[PDB]
């Protein structure tokens, strides 16, 4: 008698990016690295 | 630390004129450079 241990099946997830998805069409994405010294980002509008 | 002013974005006004509109399809529109003289305007209409 034996028990027959069939094969690990290894689940491969799918990998989704932020820029592959269609959010990014929402965002405008910016690389930025001296974030940590930034306190508020103000944006100027002129509005005539 | 710093604040991080963005770029200044300034509207532009759609420049509308009386002629491109629907209402100069109402309109018969004259320009008369002597107008402030006039007391009054008017039209005889006889009508057989």
């Amino acid at each position: 008698s034996f028990e027959a241990i069939f094969g690990t099946y290894c689940n491969k997830i799918e990998w989704v990016t932020f820029l592959g998805t269609a959010l990014a069409t929402a965002a405008h994405a910016i690389m930025f690295h001296d974030l940590n010294k930034m306190t508020t980002g103000k944006m100027l509008f002129y509005i005539q």
